[PDB]
């Protein structure tokens, strides 16, 4: 029926990634995808995104899953897709990444923090550095820009309008009306 | 049916937008609209609004989706439409925007806040302004007022009564009695 | 069946207005109202009011809905009905506004509050004033009392028993025994 | 089958009033009553009462509802009936008010409080003295006692055993064994 | 002895106004001015100001106290002088007011809030408006600017470097080096 | 329908392990396996591991269960697998432990703590040392490393990219695409 | 199905006892047992233990239901059985008490605490010593150790691994693989 | 005498700035500063600094007082001096600023935040930027570093050990042994 | 007198370093040293240390002063000396570092943590690694041990009795009984 | 002049140890002791004890001091002397350790608790046992019991009335009156 | 003098025991007594008591000191003396224990509480009973009542009026007017 609306929509292969990114809402996204791949492993799957960002590992379970499943996950951003949100948007199938008119994007490097003995802090920061390294690589890839270029652009929070977003390479185009 | 009164009214293509505006309740609006579109792309959709406003991104995900979909989205204001509630109200299809005799409207500029280093304060300070600017443009459109009439009037909380809101281009007419 | 008493009670066209009047409980009432008009826009709708009042804008959404829709909305006060509750009570269809023998009504003026800069206190106060005045008009009008008289009685809290309420023009008669 | 124990008992025309008396559980009781009158205006309705008391106007919505509906509302006190609970128990159809052997009854006067300007304090203090009067008036009407035996009896907490409530006129008899 | 350091500078007629302006610290400052006048009513009094401001009536006891005592109260601002701070800073004896090189001033309007009935709210919005007018006037007098200029300039927080304070007319000049 | 997504995917023998490892969630995962084993003791069970670790007795109830049921348990790590999570991944069916592209693994030693008399401190500290020894042995035997080698790398947190989890012997390979 | 996994496994006559032992969770267990006996008093009941203990009386309501029902209750320790956990584990039908390989059991003496008058303290402490005696009696009984031995081994925490568990008489054998 | 250690060391013209910079601690430092000049404006003053930073304005009241009194102000960092602690340190008399052997210095730009309307956010961001510049100019001025160099060096926290400090121009030399 | 026990002991050139190390108590102790120096530079200062440690920079503000003043600083351990507490005791005048019979010492690496952006993270991680290095070097210096050996023994909490302390070169000898 | 009772008694060489034992009340007792020696190293000091125990290192700092100052330290117990309290009592000068008639003594073992990696948990747990052993040898040394008698007698809390503490050798005698 | 009212009254050999009995206030009381004995070991000391009781050990410290000093100690009860208050009241010098007219005395048995192992509960439970026995013996000693009689009137709270306490032998006489 219309008992659950996100369900009816799931049947239309529409998945919503809304707000904060974290393990449980991430895991729910991931399973929603595996389910759509088993249903029909050919049809695209649409993933709407309105999110301030969130936990990185939780984000990579989503990312690796999108690339892993045969279906092409198109991505469409409404409202906003900041940080790992923006990362996921641009991680969508090629040519199948959008942004509605007034949605906004924000990009930036990884945030984190540890607490401990110098040695452990060493082992942990070293690590958040490997991750920044891989986060930037993957962004160069998906967006087209170059490693050097991203790290520059991403050292500090950076905003992009729907247009600037396409111009930059995070999304392929702006959806304006249903034609 | 009546098992769930809102689900029953969605069947009549009616969506309510009540209270504070945030990602989740907004996602649900977006999902009811997407869903109505899919059921019949030609019939109007009625978006009843009684809100004090809220988070702008969350709202914009509703304005873009409203515009984006094929159906005309008529907006009825009951009780109150303030800030993002008045934006969204005025964003309904032309001619199909109304107010009940005692609805009261209030418009004003964007609110925000950032914390950090002066540098970052810079980016955020200038993005909130880029937003106030796009927002004021769109209010110009849907109202007919000049960009300068709105920046002027939203500079501070401005209350509009039903007839004033009609007289101002916020809504098209006042609904008193069903005939 | 009687799975959900209120759902069941609705089939008999009975909507309940209980507790403090605020945005969501009101929209629920406004929907049961539009829903009943849809089942039969001719038959009277019965509103049970037992409330100490609440948010004026939320209450006006119910008031305007009552006046708007085709069917006559019969008001029955049980327990108490005060401020916005008393107001929504007297706003029922003349001839069909009731009080139970020991119900009690209380009228008074809009209670508000603001915090901020002078310029802004000025605005917001002007608005509470415009509203008080109109609410006063809609009160003279529904009860039959004069505008002078209402202003003179809504300054301080005033209690009316069911009988005085009948004589004040707030309700039409007293329901004592289902005859 | 007892999928919903309380609903199945409702079918046997049984209503439970447990715990503090407040607006909502009180509304639920009214609705169960109107619904049982709807189902059959001729049949007796049984109200079990086990409550310490609560909000007077909430208790009065149940009271007036009991008097209004066509059916007789038989009251049965299990455990305890204090204040509005006692009042509600003695308000059942004459000849059908009962007490279980070890249930205990407590009667007293209205409780209240206020905070504000002296003018308002007076309006509110005078109002609770009327409520107290009317409560005493109705107390005498149902117990048979005179108007002063009641006043003289409710100035302070007063306990009454099952036997004493039959003798005082609060209830008609003790229920000890099904026969 | 340098037992109490401020009690020591007080003997050199130096007075410090530090932090939040509120009744008790304000009263301590007033008492020192009166005490200084008692000791020697001819000699100047230096008030060192470092404050973000605070309560208006609390500050006005200092203002009038300053103007009432025989000695000229010379004011020196360090750190900052905002709101009630900039005000007391400028109310100092004409010709004897200063800003350390890097102190900064901020001027703006009254702030406040009330909760209550529409009738009480109006008495309060009226009042804060009269306070608003006397401050602008007193600010006009003291800076030499014109009323409407002061009004126009205070509507929103305005920062002013010491040079801008000297230009604007809040202080008389910038102290840089003891000579 | 897809009223419970985790429930459908379970139909495909896919179980999820997300977030902190503790008795209840740990117990649910265990029930899913038993349940899956009884459904078909022959087909593989698939367990996605995206955890930061958690309680060791809880993890072991899942471990012994894994090694105990007939079906082969295929572990796939997405997002991340630390401590107990990495221990349960490397604990999957030999040759069927995969690690998605950007999942990061982290293994280390046991965390714990006690409070009380010394005699109990020794009893308990001696117990965590014993658990340690055992986890090292099991980590040895599942990864193929030597007990000495294991002991040497888990004294301190030690991360491991996807490629390293293969070199080190925790997992067998890497799923980068569905094919 | 896979809707309610634990309800699903009740069919294979499998009950899980997870986490803290207390009255309500204990009641669910008792009820699950009584029910499985009503379905077949001949088939074995399988109770999975993973608990750090709990309220003794709660545990005992489970202990006696086990000895009372016709069906043998086979116990299977997963993760850990500590205190009352080890108690209910070692109380399964003799010959059918198992410990998974890496399970681990812990045993000790009763814990408690009272407060109040001295007389009462003597009453309550004299009660915990009886429960103690009785708990050690019953431990000797299912393990075969001398009551004398028990008392020594439980004055303090004592951990036992699966093999150790089997040798102490707590359980009959270790479970390693489905065969 | 050593009744108050801090007062006693005040006789040797010594002053300590310990902990976060905020109006009150700052004032007590300024007053001791004025007090000393007043006792003899020729002898040098010693301001020991061991702070992590604090409220910029609070700090500036101290700065301007340092440059203003005739007494030369010798700064001596111990432990650490970051942010406004770094600034006041390098602000002492040229030639008379130091650094204990293992002192540690940290520099960077302003921190801050605001909440409100777009308009007001602008005014405050505009202000923390006017301040940053000025703060930088002054750093250049006191370390003789290029103005651009400071802008660079203060975009992100930069730790400077004592030698590096001397070299960078923050302090003139390093004190290790009292000769 | 003994009106202030600590002032009197100050009068015998005795300073106490008790509890956690942080700026204010560390500045208090620094102040006592400078004062005792002022009162006689040829004489030994007796500094007692019963501390679990604390903030390194604060510890350092005391270490540098110790090294710096003319008076030989003699350290004496009572109760405990952990972390900065052991560092400060071992930094006493070579030949005058005592340890009471039953005092225990504990050395270990630095503790800390950060939260923020990777770049900043890296910046702080390095910093704590420079600090760790410098402490170790100074541990080697004062204990006569070797830098390497110091790097080994201070990776994990290391305890030592007074005799082991002497033996390690942390203190020079053990005081037992006055003579 | 009895303006401060404890300081007056201090001239009578009477130090009080009251309440929980922790670094600061402990340091004050040490300071009073060193102080009292300095006045006269030949006269007896009296330490009254009424404590429930407390931190060990803190008690040891008191302990060594007692053993270390030339003058004998006579200990008198009032109320109670438990744990470290009891230990500091028996630590008095042989032949001068008194317990008042109804004072009660309690002895037991060190209590502790750590949290962290197994390795660190080992380091701490060995430390707490060495401390236990050393504490025991001391107990043996002052009471003249056997290390073995003390080990057994302390495993769990053991109370000893005043006379029983006399024969156990914790104290040399009961103090009943001032003769 | 009167710079402290109680210090002044001390010079009159008057001590106050007001409120809650606990270690620090009981220590103060003990200190004042030793001091008064040290001024003049001959003259009476006067301890006023207005207490509801408290910690027995804290109390006993006040009791063994009352006996122990040479001066007779006269106890005067004002307001109330309950539990330890009543104990300490009666433990005063025979013939010199008073009770002001309307003071109330209350008596009972020890209150306690403890948590932990059965073994520890027993150890602490015996102790509380030993204390209860000893307290009851002293109570008998001092009142003249038989042991047994004391055990009976102390199982539950027992109030005694002033005169009833002379009768019971708890106090010697009543005081009424300074005669």
């Amino acid at each position: 029926r219309s008992f659950d609306i996100y369900s009816r929509l799931l049947k239309e292969r529409v998945i919503f990634l809304t707000g904060q990114v974290e393990d449980h809402m991430a895991n729910l996204i991931v399973a929603q995808m595996l389910f759509l791949e088993a249903e029909n492993p050919e049809k695209d799957i649409y993933l709407y995104i309105n999110s301030p960002g969130g936990v990185i590992t939780a984000g990579m379970s989503i990312y690796d899953t999108m690339q892993f499943i045969k279906p092409d996950v198109s991505t469409i951003c409404m409202g906003q897709a900041a940080s790992m949100g923006a990362f996921l948007l641009t991680a969508g199938a090629k040519g199948k990444r959008f942004c509605l008119p007034n949605s906004r994007v924000m990009i930036h490097q990884p945030l984190g923090g540890y607490q401990g003995q110098a040695t452990d802090i060493e082992i942990h920061a070293r690590e958040i550095l490997k991750v920044k390294g891989r986060m930037n690589e993957l962004m160069a890839l998906h967006t087209g820009q170059s490693l050097e270029q991203i790290e520059r652009d991403t050292e500090r929070d950076r905003f992009l309008s729907a247009p600037e977003a396409v111009e930059y390479g995070l999304v392929d185009s702006i959806l304006t009306h249903r034609n």
